[PDB]
């Protein structure tokens, strides 16, 4: 039965170091790759570091170069990870798993901790490119990163090589000149824009704006094109 | 007739100044905010700067606070905006719109072009939370900022305290132990993530990771919870 088991974790100060270990069993450990993950606290996964079996390559995130080392004593099965210099930023559960850059086997994770002793709301549309036939049915989806109530969303349209254009105000509440085929529905952290039945014209790109707090930001866009 | 009309627009080099102008006609000029909104090339929208019908408040985008300045002159139904300090990141088709912070109005736009004479994939998922009842069919989607095959994009699992999981390899290849009613689909820009029938342990989040290139970098999530 493969286990990995993690050890080393609690808290440090800002600065601080912190010395993770992770015991492996239950399969050649020379023959993997070894990968340290973590989850920062109500967030979710980010990639740390990996070593090959031989430790002929290590591979680290951006974010904890120069700062973080990791090493593996294969005659004792044990995959290490130094983490110096330690940032409030890095305080998560650090996952010990197998192999990279996929993962098929975790461990249960331990916590570090750097402790001494709002933000603005992001957009992201799906899918980045809607093929459909002109007739069809369009269904275009918006996400905040932070509540918004249906009366803050708006949606917008831009034409191949035109300026932007307004879809939307709130809910379902269309500028002067744009048809029924267009409406708008949700409340809260998802939303969506309905076009009923595309027309040659609706072949477009569409972003969502959120009007509830400075700055109003925009998604990064969903392309209707035709098939 | 409302017009907006740009005007100011050019070539300048990093460090350089810069002031465009808007000429408003077709409406009581003083009764509305101003608002400048830019696209850089290939990009997005996103709100630069604001000013009240009379001039007593201002807003900036916080990326050019301290180098732009907002200004009307009512008497002649003109908007302006003077930047400084310019970089390669001002480039954009700068346009003048109305209000704020929806707009209601835009002009065509102006080119400003900051020259002196790759990176990392993001992926973004959708919905943030599914709201369905056991033994329905559940869709979670997947967007990466750059192309991707299906035989690098991978879904995990993890079930309210407790560690990821493996769901999908790659394509719809699934892990030992996973059931069928989990599939994959897409390749490129835009995956799914089917469950065909939810089961009670079905209720949690899901990640979607690119495994194409360093770092693998996963989705945001999206929450599975219970109608």
């Amino acid at each position: 039965e493969v286990q990995l088991l993690e050890s080393g974790g609690g808290l440090v100060q800002p600065g601080g170091s912190l010395r993770l270990s992770c015991a492996a069993s239950g399969f050649t450990f020379s023959s993997f790759s070894m990968s340290w993950v973590r989850q920062a606290p109500g967030k979710g996964l980010e990639w740390v570091s990996s070593i090959s079996g031989s430790s002929g390559t290590t591979y680290y995130a951006d974010s904890v170069k120069g700062r973080f080392t990791i090493s593996r004593d294969n005659s004792k099965n044990t995959l290490y990870l130094q983490m110096n210099s330690l940032r409030a930023e890095d305080t998560a559960v650090y996952y010990c798993a197998k192999p990279f850059p996929y993962f098929d086997y975790w461990g249960q994770g331990t916590l570090v901790t750097v402790s001494s002793g709002a933000s603005e709301i992001v957009l992201t549309q799906s899918p980045g490119t809607l093929s459909l036939s002109p007739g069809e049915r369009a269904t275009l989806s918006c996400r905040a990163s932070q509540s918004v109530s249906s009366s803050f969303l708006a949606w917008y349209q831009q034409k191949p090589g035109q300026a932007p254009r307004l879809l939307i105000y709130y809910a379902s509440s269309r500028a002067t000149g744009i048809p029924d085929r267009f409406s708008g529905s949700g409340s809260g952290t998802d939303f969506t824009l309905t076009i009923s039945r595309l027309e040659p014209e609706d072949f477009a790109v569409y972003y969502c704006q959120q009007t509830g707090r400075i700055p109003p930001t925009f998604g990064q866009g969903t392309k209707v094109e035709i098939k």
